[PDB]
């Protein structure tokens, strides 16, 4: 006769720019992207804060520049493009000054727990990227598909 | 006949001493003003903390001595006195040790994004103060009438 | 006849390795005993994070390790050894990352408000401990019975 058989299939972890725990965060609103385009798991560098009306202008990060927050994961105020979820100028973004976020990195080998992190020119952590940061790793490393993912505990500037 | 006409004006964006953001901020209660009178938009000192009883002795800045939080604006915890709100000597004290805020300063200059605050010997932002402290500015850079006004981000000691 | 009498006593403060205040804490759980038994009142290591589960290894301070966080009071998660409250090993565990806690001490005198605070080698505050701290002092210094406690203010790593 035959043998009947069954099979089991486990599900990813996390995708990339997207909140790890429910610990404490601060999530920010009322950012614009001055210009350019703002990958989910990526960096953003502050351009310039309004003083009267309050708005802040975001970038992408650059050379030479001081790492601020992570922008997030939503079904709503990001566009589909590049068979992804982007962010576009002239537009809101929900970036993330503190908490834990599954970010994209560059790197090839498992991190350690207290580590400060370090990110290269386009704001994907890197293990010896140039620009330094004051966040440490939170443990978290592993890969969706083709994709290496890992988590960063993030700390107010 | 005549020519009929529509004006337009604008309010004020913040007051000194009033909480800026709804971010992450913490109050400290339980604290007393030991001797003086403290204003509304001003930081604070921590003479003392009592090891029974917990109250923690709260005074005007003084030179050479670190800051602790600043004072916030109650409509019902709060003395009338100069045509300003004031904390009279004894009695309870709202006292902010985390968050963002808005200071009273004798700066005449729009600050840097991110960068140390200084204030001076009686507790008001200035750009070239004695006292250094680890808070940092936020953006915010108004005036309300005659008196100038500055936000800060304020961390836990 | 006689005179009537009436007797007035107090309770205590605090217990050894329970909450202080209801300030901005973050208790993180996910956390399993690798090793040996944990006080309630002492501070705990982290061996290894999971990469993939998440749980965090935890243990008892030892010589040159650097603390983590400190263990929580709780009526249902915790044993009863020693005629004293411990968790046990394979066991989830409430360790304490930010906020204030009563913890053990071995000093004799009482501590200042802002100083930074040492461990020693078994976990429990010291005046003149060799393990050092980003940790400061609260205030609270009282004794229960025969166990001297010390209040703490924790700050994320």
């Amino acid at each position: 006769a035959q043998i009947n058989a069954s099979y089991q299939r486990d599900m990813a972890i996390a995708l990339p720019g997207m909140v790890a725990d429910t610990s404490k965060y601060n999530i920010d609103g009322a950012c614009v992207v001055n210009e350019g385009d703002v990958l989910v798991g990526a960096a953003v560098q502050v351009v310039q804060a309004q003083a009267v009306d309050g708005h802040k202008l975001v970038k992408a990060l650059t050379t030479g520049t001081t790492p601020y927050g992570v922008a997030i994961r939503s079904h709503w105020q990001t566009v589909n493009a590049q068979n992804q979820m982007i962010y576009e100028d002239g537009g809101a973004i929900n970036v993330m000054t503190s908490g834990r976020v599954w970010m994209l990195s560059k790197s090839t080998e498992a991190p350690t727990f207290g580590s400060a992190v370090k990110l290269d020119v386009d704001g994907q952590e890197k293990s010896d990227g140039t620009i330094e940061t004051t966040w440490t790793y939170a443990g978290g490393w592993t890969k969706y598909k083709d994709i290496q993912l890992v988590e960063v505990q993030l700390h107010q500037l």
